[PDB]
Formats: structure tokens, C-alpha cells, sequence
């Protein structure tokens, strides 16, 4: 039953995967795992192979390894990115060190379609629901995917959509430092590590992100944390007493008690033109306090939506069972874990 397997270096890394693969064409590196494209004879698509690099180096690296796997494995859902196959060329646990990981090539994702393309409100409305309905789905599951933003969203030809890989190494200090695209859809609340936090993290970034498809520019493009922080205070107000209070680093609210404060816009006047459906469902998105937040579930049944909206077609999740994130085992426990995974993983059907 195991498959055969050829070798081939590929840019000075050597990639052994299953006969099925053909036509391995190198795509990228950095997100620790090189990735080819591939076509698969098995069921006909393109898709995209990520060797992961040194996937058991620590136990951090090996904890974030089998959690990267189960996060993958659980996700079923036309509208979140799922594993087509995951493999490995060892014949036993013994000899187990690499892993590959098979998914779907995608091309455009949102940053190119919102750079190149004019949207309709119609396109708006079709976008932002297919990624209200993906996380419907990973919410029900207690997931929090951390890292929504245009880059991390596939977009195709149809305009459908596809929410790609999760925020599970933390990023590092440098890479949410200064002018970058990695920060500007993020959260006030966990912009610093000053809350703790929900999932309606998540919801503050599609707020963001629907703002840019509907001006076609960044919403908040900070130069650094504390110019981000000013450009979001300025729409969206400084906190009242009410809030003040749930705040809980007292060094947080000692800064936040500097500023000047400043009322809530009126966002008619900043998305100019702008249907005024969109703009009411942006305001309860786009709300410091984060339990007042609208969830996805609720903002699939707001007015904007009517059209696409369908409460029978809007799935939620198998239970997920999140335990081994509060574990604490050595490497080769992590690892005979990943193992047992990669061994069991059934393939979706192709119907
Ligand atoms: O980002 C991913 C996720 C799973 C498989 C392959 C890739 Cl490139």
C-alpha cells in the first residue's frame, strides 16, 4: 500500500515524494518549508507541496509541527484551506525526520485582486461573505486563525474564495516592526501583548479588509504600533469609562489615559459613496471593546448579505479537541504524535 517514491534536488534541497507528483516546479521558501508546485495524476489538480524544515529541531518546533497537522487534518469547509495529502518517505518511526504537507495551488489572492481590479458593492457583498462564512466554521471549532489579512486569502477567476494557513508561530518581534502589512490588519487589543483576547479578533481584521475592498486602499497603515494605534483612535474614538475599566495592564491603561480624547467618527463621511448597509455593518465591526463586537454568525444575517445569505448552508464544525496545547512532552513524544497522524490521514473523496 505504500506508495513508490523517486528523488530529485531541487534548488539544493533534495524532495522524495510519491510517483503521483509530477512536474515538481520550486515556488518559494522562508515560511520555514520550501514549497513546489506539482501536478497530482491521482485527482487531477494542481497542487502545492510544502517539505517542512527541521520539523522536530525542538520541542517547540515539534510541539508547532503536530499542531500545524491537526489544525490542517480538522478543516473541512469549501471556504478554508484544507490538506489534500500528507506524507513522508521513511518506512518507520525509527527512520521518520521529514514531512510533506499537499494542499490546492492557488494563484490570486485578495492584495492582487484589490491592487489590480475595480469591485462592485456586488463583489464586496460576495467577498466578505465567503470569508464570514469561513469563519463561522473555524470559529465553532474554538480556532482563532490570528492572521487574517488580503495576502492570506485566495481569490479565483469566480471570485471565490478561500481562507489559507493559520497564525501558529507566533511571528516574530521584527516582522510586525515599522511600515508592514503584517501589523495593519491586526487588532488594537493584541496589537501589543497588553489583553488578553477573543476570537473577535478575527472580526476587527475583516473589518479592515472590507474597508480596502471598498476604498481600495489600507485602512490603517501605520508606521510603527503607536501610529497604528493613533490612526485607529482617531476613527473609532478613544475608550470611555465603560471600557477603561476591562482593561487590565496598568501600564496599557496608564498610555491609553495620555491621549487626548477624541469621538467616534461619522464613517458616512470617511466611505464616501459607499452603500449604507456596508458602512453599518463596518461600524459594528470596527468597535474597541471587543465583547460588544459583532461575531461572524450574527454578521451573516445583517441586511448587507441578503443576498447571498442562506442559514441552511452555513456550516459549522466537528468538535475539535485543543488538550495537547496545555501538554508538556519531550520531542520524540511530539513526534511519534505527528507520526501517528501522518499514518492515519484518510484523503478527502473526490465527489
Ligand atoms: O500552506 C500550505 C499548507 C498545506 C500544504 C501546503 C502548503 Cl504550501
Amino acid at each position: 500500500e505504500r506508495p513508490t517514491f523517486y528523488r530529485q534536488e531541487l534548488n539544493k534541497t533534495i524532495w522524495e515524494v510519491p510517483e503521483r507528483y509530477q512536474n515538481l516546479s520550486p515556488v518559494g521558501s522562508g515560511a520555514y518549508g520550501s514549497v513546489c508546485a506539482a501536478f497530482d495524476t491521482k485527482t487531477g489538480l494542481r497542487v502545492a507541496v510544502k517539505k517542512l524544515s527541521r520539523p522536530f529541531q525542538s520541542i517547540i518546533h515539534a510541539k508547532r509541527t503536530y499542531r500545524e497537522l491537526r489544525l490542517l487534518k480538522h478543516m473541512k469547509h469549501e471556504n478554508v484551506i484544507g490538506l489534500l495529502d500528507v506524507f513522508t518517505p521513511a518506512r518507520s518511526l525509527e527512520e521518520f525526520n521529514d514531512v510533506y504537507l499537499v494542499t490546492h495551488l492557488m494563484g490570486a489572492d485578495l492584495n492582487n485582486i484589490v491592487k489590480c481590479q475595480k469591485l462592485t458593492d456586488d463583489h464586496v457583498q460576495f467577498l466578505i461573505y465567503q470569508i464570514l462564512r469561513g469563519l463561522k466554521y473555524i470559529h465553532s471549532a474554538d480556532i482563532i486563525h490570528r492572521d487574517l489579512k488580503p495576502s492570506n486569502l485566495a481569490v479565483n477567476e469566480d471570485c471565490e474564495l478561500k481562507i489559507l494557513d493559520f497564525g501558529l508561530a507566533r511571528h516574530t518581534d521584527d516582522e510586525m516592526t515599522g511600515y508592514v502589512a503584517t501589523r495593519w490588519y491586526r487588532a488594537p487589543e493584541i496589537m501589543l501583548n497588553w489583553m488578553h483576547y477573543n476570537q473577535t479578533v478575527d472580526i476587527w481584521s475583516v473589518g479592515c479588509i472590507m474597508a480596502e475592498l471598498l476604498t481600495g486602499r489600507t485602512l490603517f497603515p501605520g508606521t510603527d504600533h503607536i501610529d497604528q494605534l493613533k490612526l485607529i483612535l482617531r476613527l473609532v474614538g478613544t475608550p470611555g469609562a465603560e471600557l477603561l475599566k476591562k482593561i487590565s495592564s496598568e501600564s496599557a491603561r496608564n498610555y491609553i489615559q495620555s491621549l487626548t480624547q477624541m469621538p467616534k467618527m461619522n464613517f458616512a463621511n470617511v466611505f464616501i459613496g459607499a452603500n449604507p448597509l456596508a458602512v453599518d455593518l463596518l461600524e459594528k465591526m470596527l468597535v474597541l471593546d471587543s465583547d460588544k463586537r459583532i461575531t461572524a454568525a450574527q454578521a451573516l444575517a445583517h441586511a448587507y448579505f441578503a443576498q447571498y445569505h442562506d442559514p441552511d448552508d452555513e456550516p459549522v464544525a466537528d468538535p475539535y479537541d485543543q488538550s495537547f496545547e496545555s501538554r508538556d512532552l519531550l520531542i520524540d513524544e511530539w513526534k511519534s504524535l505527528t507520526y501517528d497522524e501522518v499514518i492515519s490521514f484518510v484523503p478527502p473523496p473526490l465527489d
